[PDB]
C-alpha cells in the first residue's frame, strides 16, 4: 500500500484528504501531513470547513505531532523546507505537493532530497515536468517519473471536452474565458501583488487575469499546440467555476449534435470525468461533484455552422482533488 | 424647454435624475416622478445610494406631493397605472418610462392616452419599437415617433464596437458572453421566478441567463442580422458589468491594430461614447464612467489571425442612464 | 395522522418540507401545498438550494398539478386568496402560513372559511394569536386554539436560555441585539420599502431594523414582562444569525457559572432546544443545526458581577423550522 | 514643516496619504514611503481604490524611486527591516508605523536606531507606549514621548462618548460588542491563523474575535478602568463598523436626554470628532466622514432608567486615518 504524504494542508490539502477518506479500498494510506501551521490547527481546520461544512468524522488532535481521524491517526510534521522532511526516515512513496511554491524540478526535487520517492505537484509544473490530465493523457505515466503535475482545475476542466471536440469536428482556433472563483491567491482588500488586478479586493471585483490553461491543454494534448489562448475573470464566489469555450471546428455541426458527442463520452471513455447536464442549474448545484467538467447543455451554441461554443461548470477545488486521488491512484496501481 | 417626466423613480429612474442633474445647460427639465412608494422614498433614496454615494445636493421634501433638489421643487405622483397620470394636465413633453412593465405599444402608449406626447423606455422595446443606441443609429431619429427604446445595457455597450469591427474588419459571424452585475430582477434568495436560475440567491451564484443584446444589436446594426448569439453570467456584484465578445472576421489582423482602430473611433466618431483603457484595472475602477464601453486593450487577443476576441467594461446603471439623457437630449434638439 | 397543507412555499415553507421528511414516525402528514409559482418551480426550487444543497432525494414532478418526494406524491395548487383553497374538500387538519402575509385573524381566519381546522403561523401572529416557543411554554397550548403562532426565529433563540438565566439568577432587565442573516424581506438592490433601511442594498450593508423579540419573550415568559428591548443588525450572510443578550440579574455570578447552568439545562429541560458549544466556531459551522440556540461559552463574560453578557448562534431557516414541526406534532398529539 | 516618513503603504499608510492630501495648511510633509511592493505598486494602489474610489488627482511614478502626486514628489523605498531604512541621512523627524508589526517598543525602536527622531504606531501599541485618543487625552502627550500610538478604530469609536456618558451620567459599569467590517488580518478563504476564528472566509461568515478596545479605552479615560469589557463580530464588509454600547449608569435617564448630551458635545467640546445623526441609514451612508464616532440616535434605548444602550457608527479606515493625521499634527504643534 502506498504510503502517501502531504506538503501544504491547505484548501487543496484538506480536500485531498477529505476526498481520500471517501474512496473505498483506495491503495493509498495518508500517514504524514506538513502542516506549518499546528497540530491544532491542522485539526480544526480539518473539521470545520467553511465550503465542504463539517467533516463526518471523529477529528481529534493526537500527542502534538499528529491529529486522529475515525481512529486511525497520521503524524504532523512542519516545516518551511522539504530538505528537512522526515520522508527518508518514513520511507514516503509520494508527496503530494500542495503548496503552490514548489512547482519546479528543483524546489519539488527537494522532496527527492529528503528521501521521498515520488512527487505529485497539484499545479501546473514548471521547466520539463510531465504533465497530466486523468481522461486524457494518464496513459502516458510511467513510473520512471519522479515528478508528475495535473496541471490546474480549469486544464483538467477544458482538456476532457476539447479532446472530444478537437477527435469529433476537428478544432482550427478557439478562444476561452474562465469565470473563476477567487482563491487563496487574491486579496481581501487592495493589497500587494505582483499581479496589479489580483492585488484588488477579491469579494468585491470581476478581476481579469491570465490563465494558463490554454497553453495547458496542447501539453496534453499536442494536436492544440498554438491553436488556443484564454483569459479568467475571477469573481466574488468562494468556490466553483466555469468556463466558456468557443471554437472553429472543421467539420459543420449544430447545438444539439455536439451536446451528444458529449453524452456519448461521458457514458464511456469519460465516465466518471466529464458530464452533461440539462437541468437549469446554478454554480451552488455544482459544488462536490466528482467530475472534473459538466456541460451545461442548455448553453450550447453554433454560429455560422462551425463556430461552437460550450459552457462547463467545475469544482475547482473538490473536483480537481478527486483528480489528484485519481493519478495518485494511477502512480500506486503503476508501481514498480 | 422639454418638459420631463420620469415614471418609475428606481435604479435608472435615480441615476438618471442624477445624470440630468450633472449635465450643463440641459435642455431638459425633470418637473415630476411617479414613485409608487411615496415623496419621503423618494427624496430619501434619491439622497442616499449604496451604489453612487450619497448624491452632493440638498434633497429635501416638499409638502407631500413633491420634493425639493438644490432649490427646485419636483412634483411627485404615485399611479401603478398611466391612463390616471396627469401628464396631459401638466403637459408632459417626453415620459421616461423606467418602470420595467411598460415596454410594448400598448403598455407605454397608455403614457400617450394620459397625455404625454413622447415616450422614452429605459429598455429593448416589444413589437415594432423603434429603438436607437447613441453613436449607433441615433441620425435615424425622427420626431415622428411617439415611442422609442434605448435598449439594454449590454447592447449599449456591445454595438458601439461592434460596429467598428464590422466597419475596420467585416463581421461573419461570433459570440458572446456578458459577466453582468446581479440587478433587481433577480432574487435576493432562493424564491420564485419565472427563469428558474434567476431564481437562484443573486449574490451567492454564477448565474447563466439569456440576453438579447445579440439580436438587439442587428436592430442598431442590419448588417449584423443573424451574425451574433450570447448569453449573460450574472455574478455577486452589485454594479458595472463586461462583455466578453469572440468573432470571425473577414480581413486578417492582430491585437494592437484592433486595439488601435478602437482608439480612432475614440478620438472621433464615438467620442464619450466608447473608450480604450490601457492600465490593468478592475471592475469597482470603472463605477461612475460616463461612456457606453471601454475597451480592456491589453485583454485583445486575435487568434489565427481572424478570430477576434475583445473584452469591454460598462457600467450598467450610471454608464446607460448618461445615455438615456442622451437620446432624450435629441428629442429635445430635434424637437418640431 | 394529520392532514397538513402548507401555504406559501418560501424559504421555511421548503425548509419545513424537508425538515419533515427527515423525522422517523412523523404524526403528520403533508398532502398539499399552495405554491403560487407552480408545479415545476416548487419540484425545483425544493430540490435545489443554495443554502441546504441539493435535497438528497428522488424529486419529480408528477402530472400537471402534483409532485412526488420518494414516491411520495403530494397535490400542488397556486391561489393567493386563501379563501378559494380547497382546504375543506381536502379534509385539511392543519394550515402552515410560511407566506408572511397572513399573519393576523381576519387574513389567516381566511384558511378557516375555506375548510381548514386550524392555522399554525411560521412567524409572530399579529393580535390576540396565542404564540408558542417550544421549550418555554407549549405546554399551555389547547387544542381549543384555532389560531396560533410559533414566533419568530429570535425569539426562539432567545427564550429558551432567557428562561435558564431567569430561573437560576433572576433578571432585573435587560437588553439584546441580534445581528441577522438578511432575509427576502430585504432588498437586492436600494428599492421601495415601508422600512427606510430594509430598503438598502442587503449583500453591501450592516442594516439596523427593528425587533420584537424582545417583547415577544414576554408572551412565552410572564416573568419578563416590560424587562427587555432590542434592536436587529442585518448583515451580509445568506443563513444564520446571533443574539447579544446584556442583563442585569438578581443573583451574583460569574462566567463559568452562567455556562454552567446553560449545560445542565441543555443536558435536562431543554435537550434538543438549547445547546452550548465550547469550539471557536463560526456562523458557517451553525448550518443546519437542529437546536433554536446554541450559547458560544467562550464568549459568556459579566462585569461587575451582576452584568451579564450572552451569545448564542441560530439557523433562523432551519432551526425554526424544526420548531415548525415539533409545535405541528403538538397539535397533533393533543387532536379532538 | 515636519519631515513624515510611512512606513507600510497598506489600507491605512494609503488612507493617510490621501486624508493628508485634503487638509489645507498641512504643518506635515510626507517625503518618503516605504512600500515593500516597489513604485509602480504604491503609484497604482494609491490611484485606485476599491474603498475610497479614485482618487482624484495626478498619481504616476516618478523615475525609478519616487512617485508624484498633483507635482508633489515623495521618495520610495523599500525594505522589511527598519534599521536600514534612511530615516536619519533623511532628517525624517516622524515615522508613520502603517506596517502592523512593529507595534511593541523593540520593533518601533528599530525606526529610532535608523535616525528617525519619533514614531506614531497606527494602532494599540504593545507594552508601556503612551496611547492618545484625540477629543480624549491628546493634551497629555509631551514632546518626549517617542514612541506613541493613536489606538485602534473601535477604541477611537468608542472613548470620545464613553467620555460623554461618563461626565454626564456616570458609568458604574458596562460591556460593548463591534459589529467590524472584515480587514486584512483576515483569511480569504479557509487558511492559517493564530486566531482560529479568524482563520475562517471573512466574506462568508460571521467571526467573533476578541477586542482590546474596551480595556485600552480605561487608558485614555483613568476613570473607566475596570469597568468595561467587549468582544467583537467580524461580518461580510469591507469598511465601516459599528459599536454596541451597554452601560449602568448612576444617574437615571431617558433616550432623549442622553441624545441631548451627545449632541451638544459634538456641538463644542467634540465637534468634528463625535456626531449624531438622526437620519435612518446604513453602513454605506458613513463612508469618508471625517468624525471618529456617529452615534445613531434612533437607536438609543434606556431600560430600566439606568441600562442604556448606544450604537454608533464608523469609518474603521478613513475616519480614524483623519484621527492619525491630527496626532501627528498635534506631534507638530509641540514640536521642540
Ligand atoms: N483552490 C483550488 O481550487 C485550486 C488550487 N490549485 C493550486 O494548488 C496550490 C495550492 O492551492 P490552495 O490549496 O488553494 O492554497 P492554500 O493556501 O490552501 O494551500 C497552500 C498551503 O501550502 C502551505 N505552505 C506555504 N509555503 C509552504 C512552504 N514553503 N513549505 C510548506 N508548506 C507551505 C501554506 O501554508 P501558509 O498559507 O501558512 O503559508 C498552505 O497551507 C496552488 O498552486 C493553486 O494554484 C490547483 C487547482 C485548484
Ligand atoms: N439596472 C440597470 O443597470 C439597467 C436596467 N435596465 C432596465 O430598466 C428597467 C428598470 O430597471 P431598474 O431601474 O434596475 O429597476 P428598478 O426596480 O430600480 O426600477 C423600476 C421601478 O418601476 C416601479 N414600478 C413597477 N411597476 C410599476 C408600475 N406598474 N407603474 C409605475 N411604476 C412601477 C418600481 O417600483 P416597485 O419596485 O415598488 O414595484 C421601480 O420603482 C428594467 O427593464 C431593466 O431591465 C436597462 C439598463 C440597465
Ligand atoms: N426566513 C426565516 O428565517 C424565517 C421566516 N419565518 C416566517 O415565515 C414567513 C415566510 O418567511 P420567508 O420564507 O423568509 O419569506 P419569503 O419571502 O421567502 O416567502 C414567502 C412566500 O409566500 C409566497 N406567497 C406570497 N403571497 C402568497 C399568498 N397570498 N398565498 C400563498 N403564497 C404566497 C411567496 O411567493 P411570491 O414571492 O412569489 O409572492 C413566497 O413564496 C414569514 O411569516 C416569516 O416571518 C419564520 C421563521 C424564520
Ligand atoms: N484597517 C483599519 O481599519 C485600521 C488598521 N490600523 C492599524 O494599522 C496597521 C496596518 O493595518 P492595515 O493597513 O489594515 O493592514 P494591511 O495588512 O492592509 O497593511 C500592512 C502593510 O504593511 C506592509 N508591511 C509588512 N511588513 C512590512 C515591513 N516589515 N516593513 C514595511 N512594510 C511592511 C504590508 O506589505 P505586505 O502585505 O506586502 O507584507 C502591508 O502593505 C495595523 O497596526 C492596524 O492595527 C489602524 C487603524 C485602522
Amino acid at each position: 500500500k502506498l504510503k502517501v504524504a502531504i506538503n501544504g494542508f491547505g484548501r487543496i490539502g484538506r480536500n485531498f484528504l477529505r476526498c481520500w477518506h471517501g474512496r473505498k479500498d483506495s491503495p493509498l494510506d495518508v500517514v504524514v501531513i506538513n502542516d506549518t501551521g499546528g497540530v491544532k490547527q491542522a485539526s480544526h481546520l480539518l473539521k470545520y470547513d467553511s465550503i465542504l461544512g463539517t467533516f463526518d468524522a471523529d477529528v481529534k488532535t493526537a500527542g502534538d505531532s499528529a491529529i486522529s481521524v475515525d481512529g486511525k491517526v497520521i503524524k504532523v510534521v512542519s516545516d518551511r523546507n522539504p530538505v528537512n522532511l522526515p520522508w527518508g526516515d518514513m520511507g514516503i512513496d509520494l508527496v503530494i505537493e500542495g503548496t503552490g511554491v514548489f512547482v519546479d524540478r528543483d524546489g519539488a526535487g527537494k522532496h527527492l532530497q529528503a528521501g521521498a520517492k515520488k512527487v505529485l505537484i497539484t499545479a501546473p509544473g514548471k521547466g520539463d515536468i510531465p504533465t497530466y490530465v486523468v481522461g486524457v493523457n494518464e496513459e502516458g505515466y510511467t513510473h520512471a517519473d519522479t515528478i508528475i503535475s495535473n496541471a490546474s482545475c480549469t486544464t483538467n476542466c477544458l482538456a476532457p471536452f476539447v479532446k472530444v471536440l478537437d477527435q469529433k469536428f476537428g478544432i482550427i482556433k478557439g478562444t476561452m474565458t474562465t469565470t473563476h472563483s477567487y482563491t487563496g491567491d487574491q486579496r481581501l482588500l487592495d493589497a500587494s501583488h505582483r499581479d496589479l488586478r489580483r492585488a484588488r479586493a477579491a469579494c468585491l471585483n470581476i478581476v481579469p487575469t491570465s490563465t494558463g490553461a490554454a497553453k495547458a491543454v496542447a501539453l496534453v494534448l499536442p494536436n492544440l499546440k498554438g491553436k488556443l489562448n484564454g483569459i479568467a475573470l475571477r469573481v466574488p464566489t468562494p468556490n466553483v467555476s466555469v468556463v466558456d469555450l468557443v471554437v472553429q471546428v472543421s467539420k459543420k455541426t449544430f447545438a444539439e449534435e455536439v451536446n451528444a458527442a458529449f453524452r456519448e463520452s461521458a457514458d464511456n471513455e469519460l465516465k466518471g470525468i466529464l458530464s452533461v447536464c440539462d437541468e437549469p442549474l446554478v454554480s451552488i448545484d455544482f459544488r462536490c461533484t466528482d467530475v472534473s467538467s459538466t456541460i451545461d447543455s442548455s448553453l450550447t451554441m453554433v454560429m455560422g455552422d462551425d463556430m461552437v461554443k460550450v459552457i462547463a461548470w467545475y469544482d475547482n477545488e473538490w473536483g480537481y482533488s478527486q483528480r489528484v486521488v485519481d493519478l495518485a491512484d494511477i502512480v500506486a496501481n503503476k508501481w514498480q
